[PDB]
């Protein structure tokens, strides 16, 4: 089974961490990036549907040094050699002022997380 | 002050309702949506950095009728007639049996949300 | 069936002429746009396997005033009214200068476009 | 400069091979994936404003073998080492039948390719 409660890394900037997660599948945890090191909120659920090894999940980091949201999905895979793996995309959003800005306010991307 | 507290509809086959937003800026709710209606929990946060009238938020649905999740962000917007509009993209995981599948699993869209 | 020849607008800030499709799908337009009106080359292609009459597409418009590239991809509807629509979406890429930037150089969106 | 002609790889299941880029920066192509390989020609455009070392790009794959289309946009950059990269990001449009399912038609990933 993979759990998303835990340590992870990205290996590059970014680890998190996440608590226990309940039996409705709902989850808390603590991002944290390099901008200097800042730490942020996030909140989330895993899919309990099924009770599958490799369950679905989304949350939204609420960054506490900006404007902006940023929300991932993804899914917790056991990869070939046996180690958990979170494949990840994402949606960060921007604050705009006008409604006519809107265009141009949603950058997507990706992560891959493994245990640290 | 454009607030995620209410009611929501995008007009199609969806409505929504949230909660009242705590002073972290976290709200719970319900998405409804004709597959025959299913009604699926929601958890989010909006953005209370600066106290915008017009925050971003994020929120994750996770889907009580499939092993699926959803992530949406977006922008709590006043338009000109002084109406409240929640600009929204979205991505949907599929939840796919083998890592080698991840390529195929994200869809991604948008929705638009007025009040009631 | 849903043809992409001829002039396009998004009811907005944008037009779009494309040419003639050739028999391998293959086209060529202009987009136009406001900053002041900019025009700017695309070139695409039309799908042609099964002969559907409401073809998926694809196009890049190499922005002439901008290091920016932008590509579109979609579906040539008719609509329950018999009108066309090319419902379609995009990712906007930004050109960064260090590739540890590159998380940050991708946008993505919609448009809608009726015939003009 | 990193030119987009060549044969590139992204050490998965798909080559490409682009041909020579024109003065407006335009290129075409074949994109070959396992599917039992299966060939399918591109078409694009590299961003020549200003003439960067790392341009940005764009392209459409339309499959010969399936009623989608792919468009990728990336840049292509110099890494630490002087090697080559194309950081990309796609969406695959699905044909749908009818105008109700555009909803779900757009799945987004990602790709890095290197020479050969
Ligand atoms: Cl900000
Ligand atoms: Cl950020
Ligand atoms: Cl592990
Ligand atoms: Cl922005
Ligand atoms: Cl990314
Ligand atoms: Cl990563
Ligand atoms: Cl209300
Ligand atoms: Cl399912
Ligand atoms: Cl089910
Ligand atoms: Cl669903
Ligand atoms: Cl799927
Ligand atoms: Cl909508
Ligand atoms: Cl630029
Ligand atoms: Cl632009
Ligand atoms: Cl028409
Ligand atoms: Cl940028
Ligand atoms: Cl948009
Ligand atoms: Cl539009
Ligand atoms: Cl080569
Ligand atoms: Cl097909
Ligand atoms: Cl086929
Ligand atoms: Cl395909
Ligand atoms: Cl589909
Ligand atoms: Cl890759």
């Amino acid at each position: 089974k993979c759990s998303l409660t835990g340590k992870w890394t990205n290996r590059m900037n970014h680890n998190m961490t996440i608590g226990a997660v309940n039996s409705r599948g709902e989850f808390t945890g603590t991002y944290i990036a390099t901008v200097e090191i800042k730490e942020s909120p996030l909140h989330g659920t895993q899919n309990t549907i099924n009770k599958r090894t490799q369950p679905t999940f989304g949350f939204t980091v609420n960054w506490k040094f900006s404007e902006s949201t940023t929300v991932f999905t993804g899914q917790c895979f056991i990869d070939r050699n046996g180690k958990e793996v979170l494949k990840t995309m994402w949606l960060l959003r921007s604050s705009v002022n006008d409604i006519g800005d809107d265009w141009k306010a949603t950058r997507v991307g990706y992560n891959i997380f493994t245990r640290l």
